[PDB]
């Protein structure tokens, strides 16, 4: 599970 605001995040 990424943070949606993070650009790593898939």
């Amino acid at each position: 599970h990424c943070t949606p605001n993070s650009n790593h995040c898939w």
